[PDB]
């Protein structure tokens, strides 16, 4: 056959004139490796073979690297007519083979806006092309394969002998090495193809196989030649509608060899010397490079309008983890940056959150997070959308195939499926990460992809689809990272569901492979790290393998401590690992010949036949990592060493990856580079991190440079930096390192400056978040009073105040006449007022207040929800606002302060002043409420003036602002039958929480404070599916079933609704309204699956709330004093049968009015409020009346039955025991007669009155005795009953029990005292009763108390 040779300064290459084929490599040494060494002259054209002849090919070589070849490829009958032209080039030990142009004679192109061409080439291969192969006849001829596996305990790797028996057919992996005759290869391509795979749950790019492999006979031996896999040029795609498309490659077809000799130098051959060459032909995702700095990954959250996280707040927070690692780099993934929060507006990627300030602030935080080594990134969804997201439409809707909507998920709104084909085709959201990318510039690092490759876009979600859809990304500058442990092999750096391992199981984790972690292990977080109750793979990986913690509300996960311990725990070493390229892997005790790895490397002179990886960086450095034992059983198989250099830096057993068990581990970890592009660092920063699991003291042996020092530094490292420094002796290159357990320390050459700090940028505040320690009350924030001002919490630290004390700072930066809110978290457990006040010169410009909180925190995403005690096991932190315009003079300051001087404590945190145009409250002369407007168009954040309750518990509460975009946000549009928003663009919306039986949101004191017995007129717009099933909620104080007044709301659904009602202010200033869900069934109308929840039937919309003060009618002195007497009259004899606090409820209000009645001076003004209040109580002991009497009527009912549950049941939800109906029968009366001893007893023990007596004089033991129940007539004397107590006629119960003649209860009651003296009304003793019936055994007992 007629050749040419390509030739470079380590190899010549002797090709083809009849096709692009290579006959054989042959190195500077002499070693050959073979080509392709038979006449196959085959190209695939959209699945047809074509064989080329003579005349189908022209040869011309252009220069001693590169060739040129010209392909007619042609069959008429498959409608192909193609002119392919092919470039062969080759540089160092490297040859590529590049498709650089294709000719289609069949068709002018792809019509406009990716309309279908019709002739398309839609696939490209070279058949059978073994760009290079191995022969059976060849010394060590070898295969090994890579394919995706995404299960702990199935390797995705093959090892096998080329053997006579190897036969193979165009058998398809990830990776493919062919190793003979002491030369190695692998064959890169940028295939989109799509095949064989271990394990994978998902689609979206898991499956992508590149390699090709196939065997052929050469003379008389088996050759096995490796291909690229088949490349997608022009393909034609259908969307969900059935509209179809043709769409251009996403790049030209491209492949490559680099042939390898005995590159990590070990005396033997194999996959391994051909992937170190490997690395210098393959792709690279964009911006892997940066991948070894970021130690420290986490999700800062937002969800449901709330604003848990600003982005100012996420930059305090990026200093506070710069301190506690000494710089080292992080990674923050912003869940929620967009629109209202995490699942909300997608999939409008420009619509950056504006409750959380925005682009700009988006911008300061990641320009200024960058001079920290933190990088950011967005969490956005390409699957699926919401009615309210500005890219919703029809054209963007999956439908199925009935021509229905492909329903996603329903919680805050309902989720619809993007029509995947059509958001790629139309260039639709090419255009939307374009409206991102004009937000962001280049200040944003990375994209996390969220949900891609499970089908919710399409059936497909391939690697062509995953492969343009990584490119969009990259090309706005930013480094791709997704959700899928297995998904996107090409492009991604970073799986949600490899770097955070409680997910999923161990069939679901990261990439389980040999080979893809050998080659770019430095690349990705997409491995196995540990987690040993997955087993195999997971069970201590000595590469380690990212472990993903948060502390930024993200699954409620709100631990720091938690977060910078495991850091240390499994990130740190795992990120030095990532500083160096694996050169050589033996032992691997996963792989076996039963799992398809016969011909794995196995070296018994390697750390006694035990797992061990060697690594190496670009300087010559050197790392080794060795199991101690390759048997499971052994404590050594958990047991890891690792040197640099021939040095120990780290020796023992991880604490667990799972959380199940502590371990032993010891390290000395030499940082040597810096946090930006990891360069080295200068001798005077350089540095080392010290970690001791169980704490102790340990001997190391320094590296090199620092063998002559003298001394080393120590620091402790914290939340404040570098504290508690100590000075090191070195003899002999050594430090004696004393740690306390789970503690981290750095160790420098000399004396180390602290890292500068300057809390809250940008936030009009210094240390707005309190992170300063306790230094910030004195040079940041100053103190002043009796009272005590303390920063405290372990975790989230907050301001804590006791005592009178005032915290003030002056506000930087303002916009002089601009409008802001300023609002603070508090939690107060003091019944003394906490405050918040804005003050120019002296003069105020706004003030709040609260009491004693009453609403606990629900808010799953927030930093002090009721799960994160913020004393006593509970957390009760919610928002405080104030409204000023900025002055005119610049001054301004706020004021943090605590007016009582008890000893309770009042908490702080998170001070956010934000520009904003809200203007909805009035106030009156006193400074108290004349009315407050909210149709919630300026809501800095949440559903103020309401906050979230217990509905759900702490949860990522199904309840926001709700946005308009018509018409699919409107009643009418597909299955849904009510508005998203009432008026304006906004409104507040609960989605389903029906049949709850209790309160939804509600107002609280600090936000609408209505005034001790003030009239108020509260008006609202709604919408509700169902009738019933949403109520009217009012209240006093924390809320409590059965304290609370219900109006049951009617439906209105599609048709705003109107509520309106009167609430009057409870005498301890704590009343409040609010939504309340009941227990009543919503009306479904019909309706079946997701329009059941899209619908509406079971949503409440609420907006245009109005709250206004109602003048009150003037009172005099005389009137307030007479409503005294009046109230005192009517419930001072009712404390009995009344709770110990309702009682001090009632007290302390009839102190209130007096004090307002008696006070010297007192006027028409004070005399109104006690009347008022008075009237407010009155109603409110009233309300609990008619509750106590509901209960009471119960207890009656139960008594007569004789059910001790059900009597027991009332008696513990508050059941008064001496309880009387209309003709004064009480329930030890009812039980008595019935003869229920089990409920006697039991009314006894309560304080049941046995004295009491009915209408007709008759007490419990007048009934027992008449009806014969010895057991309760005995157990009522013992408790007092009156022995001798009489009727309306005068029948002691000895005159009833001869009445009705009973032989055993006349001789019990006598032995206790029973008179026989007693006569009625007829003088009639039982000397009459038994001479009168016809048993004389009556008259046997009485002559034996008195014979006749
Ligand atoms: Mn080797
Ligand atoms: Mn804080
Ligand atoms: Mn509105
Ligand atoms: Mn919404």
């Amino acid at each position: 056959v007629a050749s040419e040779t390509l030739k470079t300064k380590k190899m010549e290459v002797q090709i083809k004139k009849n096709f692009p084929s290579v006959l054989q490599y042959t190195m500077t040494d002499g070693k050959v490796m073979y080509g392709q060494s038979k006449d196959v002259r085959t190209v695939e054209i959209n699945g047809t073979n074509i064989e080329l002849g003579d005349d189908d090919v022209t040869f011309k070589k252009v220069s001693d690297t590169e060739a040129t070849y010209t392909l007619k490829v042609k069959d008429e009958a498959k409608k192909i007519d193609a002119v392919i032209t092919v470039q062969i080039t080759v540089k160092a030990n490297q040859l590529h083979l590049n498709v650089t142009k294709i000719k289609n004679n069949l068709s002018e192109g792809i019509p406009e806006g990716n309309g279908v061409e019709e002739n398309a080439i839609q696939t490209l291969s070279f058949p059978n092309q073994s760009l290079v192969s191995v022969r059976s006849s060849q010394e060590n001829a070898q295969f090994t394969g890579a394919r995706m596996s995404s299960n702990t305990q199935k390797p995705g790797d093959t090892n096998f002998a080329v053997t006579e028996d190897t036969n193979v057919t165009d058998s398809d992996y990830t990776y493919g090495f062919i190793s003979g005759a002491g030369l190695s290869a692998g064959l890169w391509s940028n295939s989109e193809h799509d095949g064989t795979y271990v394990a994978a749950p998902v689609r979206g790019g898991s499956q992508n196989t590149r390699v090709y492999a196939t065997t052929q006979q050469t003379g008389d031996a088996t050759s096995l030649g490796l291909a690229s896999a088949p490349w997608y040029y022009h393909r034609t795609v259908t969307d969900s509608k059935g509209k179809k498309y043709t769409v251009a490659e996403t790049a030209l077809p491209q492949m490559a060899v680099a042939i390898a000799g005995d590159e990590n130098e070990d005396g033997a051959v194999n996959w391994q010397d051909g992937a170190i060459a490997y690395r210098d032909i393959m792709n690279n995702p964009y911006k892997s490079e940066e991948v070894p700095e970021l130690v420290a990954w986490r999700i800062a959250m937002n969800f449901g309008s709330q604003a848990q996280n600003p982005f100012l707040t996420t930059l305090d927070n990026v200093k506070k983890v710069a301190l506690n690692t000494d710089g080292l780099g992080q990674s923050v993934l912003l869940k929620g940056y967009g629109n209202e929060g995490h699942d909300s507006g997608h999939p409008d990627y420009g619509d950056i959150g504006q409750r959380l300030g925005g682009a700009d602030d988006m911008n300061t935080m990641m320009e200024e997070g960058s001079k920290y080594g933190a990088r950011f990134g967005v969490h956005v969804n390409a699957s699926e959308m919401y009615p309210e997201a500005k890219a919703f439409s029809e054209d963007m809707v999956r439908r199925n195939s009935a021509g229905g909507l492909s329903y996603g998920w329903n919680w805050l709104d309902q989720g619809v499926g993007i029509d995947g084909i059509y958001d790629l085709a139309s260039g639709s959201r090419v255009s939307r990460f374009a409206d991102l990318s004009k937000e962001v510039g280049d200040n944003m690092d990375f994209i996390y992809l969220d949900v891609w490759g499970n089908l919710t876009s399409s059936g497909s979600e391939d690697s062509w689809e995953t492969r343009k859809m990584s490119k969009m990304i990259n090309d706005n500058g930013w480094r791709m990272t997704t959700e899928w442990g297995s998904g996107n092999e090409y492009d991604s750096t970073f799986q949600h569901w490899a770097a955070d391992l409680t997910y999923g199981g161990y069939t679901s984790k990261g990439e389980n492979s040999e080979v893809m972690r050998f080659l770019r292990n430095h690349q990705k977080d997409s491995w196995v790290g540990d987690y040993p109750q997955y087993g195999g793979a997971a069970n201590a990986p000595l590469l380690g393998g990212y472990n993903m913690k948060d502390f930024e509300g993200w699954q409620g996960r709100n631990d720091y401590a938690a977060y910078i311990k495991n850091l240390y725990t499994h990130d740190v070493s795992t990120k030095f690992i990532q500083h160096f390229k694996v050169t050589r892997w033996v032992n691997n005790p996963l792989l076996t010949a039963d799992n398809g790895n016969a011909a794995a490397v196995s070296d018994p002179n390697t750390n006694n036949g035990n797992e061990q990886i060697t690594l190496k960086d670009s300087n010559g450095n050197v790392v080794v990592v060795s199991r101690g034992s390759n048997d499971t059983s052994s404590a050594a198989y958990r047991q890891r060493t690792i040197t640099f250099n021939g040095v120990k830096v780290a020796s023992g057993v991880v604490s667990a990856g799972d959380g199940s068990a502590t371990g032993d581990e010891s390290y000395l970890l030499p940082w040597m580079w810096d946090s930006f592009t990891g360069k080295l660092v200068k001798d005077s920063e350089q540095k080392l991190y010290h970690w001791n699991t169980k704490g102790g003291t340990t001997t190391w042996t320094l590296p090199d440079s620092w063998k002559n020092l003298s001394s080393v530094k120590v620091y402790q490292l914290t939340d404040q930096g570098k504290t508690n420094c100590q000075t090191v002796a070195v003899s002999g290159g050594k430090v004696t390192l004393t740690a306390d357990a789970e503690t981290p320390y750095v160790v420098y050459k000399g004396c180390a400056k602290q890292i500068q700090v300057n809390w809250s940028e940008g936030m009009h505040v210094v240390d707005a978040g309190f992170n300063g320690g306790s230094n910030t009350l004195t040079c940041n924030w100053t103190v002043s009073g009796s009272g005590k001002a303390e920063v405290e919490g372990d975790n989230n630290a907050m301001l804590r105040l006791t005592g009178k004390v005032d915290v003030s700072q002056r506000l930087t930066d303002l916009k002089a006449g601009q409008k802001y809110a300023l609002y603070v978290g508090v939690d107060n457990r003091s019944t003394g007022d906490a405050s918040v006040t804005v003050t120019s010169g002296g003069k105020v410009l706004a003030t709040n207040s609260t009491g004693k909180s009453i609403a606990k925190n629900y808010i799953k995403a927030y930093g002090h929800n009721t799960n994160s005690n913020t004393e006593n096991g509970s957390s009760y932190f919610q928002n405080m606002y104030v409204f000023f315009t900025a002055p005119e003079n610049g001054d301004a300051t706020v004021t943090l302060s605590h007016k009582s001087t008890d000893g309770a404590h009042t908490y702080f945190d998170d001070v956010r002043i934000v520009e904003n145009q809200y203007s909805g409250i009035t106030y009156e002369k006193d400074g108290t409420l004349k009315s407050l407007t909210n149709g919630f168009e300026n809501n800095a954040q949440g559903i103020w003036p309401f906050v979230v309750s217990g509905s759900e518990g702490v949860e990522d509460n199904r309840i926001h602002l709700s946005e308009l975009h018509a018409p699919f946000t409107r009643a009418g549009w597909d299955v849904k039958k009510m508005d998203d928003v009432l008026d304006g663009t906004w409104s507040v919306k609960v989605n389903g929480l029906t049949q709850k039986g209790t309160l939804v949101y509600q107002t609280i004191p600090q936000n609408v404070k209505f005034e001790a017995g003030a009239k108020y007129k509260v008006s609202f717009d709604y919408q509700s599916g169902s009738d019933d099933i949403y109520a009217i909620a009012v209240g006093q104080g924390e809320y409590s079933a059965g304290s609370v007044k219900l109006t049951n709301l009617k439906k209105a659904l599609g048709e705003t609704g109107k509520a309106e009602f009167e609430l009057t202010g409870g005498c301890n200033g704590d009343s409040w309204f609010g939504i309340y869900s009941t227990a009543t069934a919503p009306d479904l109308q019909g309706s079946t699956g997701n329009a059941q929840d899209f619908g509406g039937y079971k949503d409440f919309v609420l907006d245009n709330l109005k709250i206004e003060r109602i003048e009150s009618q003037t009172r005099t002195k005389a009137e307030a004093q007479d409503k005294v007497k009046e109230i005192r009259g009517k419930y001072d004899s009712k404390r009995a049968c009344l709770s110990d606090a309702a009682w001090q409820q009632y007290q302390d209000c009839l102190v209130k009015a007096r004090v307002l009645i008696n006070k010297n001076g007192a006027t028409a003004e004070d005399f109104t409020k006690a009347y008022d209040i008075l009237v407010a109580l009155d109603e409110y002991m009233k309300k609990a009346e008619r509750k106590l009497k509901d209960l009471d009527r119960k207890l009656l009912e139960a008594a007569r039955a004789g059910q001790d549950d059900e009597v027991r049941i009332l008696m513990a939800n508050g059941a008064c025991v001496n309880a009387a109906d209309d003709v004064g029968v009480t329930p030890l009366h009812l039980a008595a007669q019935r003869g229920h001893l089990e409920i006697v007893e039991v009314l006894l023990k309560c304080g049941a009155d046995v004295n009491a007596a009915d209408l007709w004089g008759q007490t419990p033991l007048h009934l027992a005795a008449t009806a014969g129940h010895l057991e309760i007539v005995e157990v009522l004397l013992c408790n007092g009953a009156d022995v001798n107590a009489r009727d309306n006629i005068g029948h002691t119960p000895l005159h009833l029990a001869a009445w009705a003649g009973h032989l055993e209860i006349v001789e019990v009651l006598l032995k206790y005292g029973a008179d026989v003296c007693a006569q009625d009304k007829f003088g009639k003793t039982a000397f009459d009763i038994s001479i009168d019936n016809g048993n004389e055994d009556l008259a046997e007992i009485l002559q034996k108390a008195c014979k006749l």
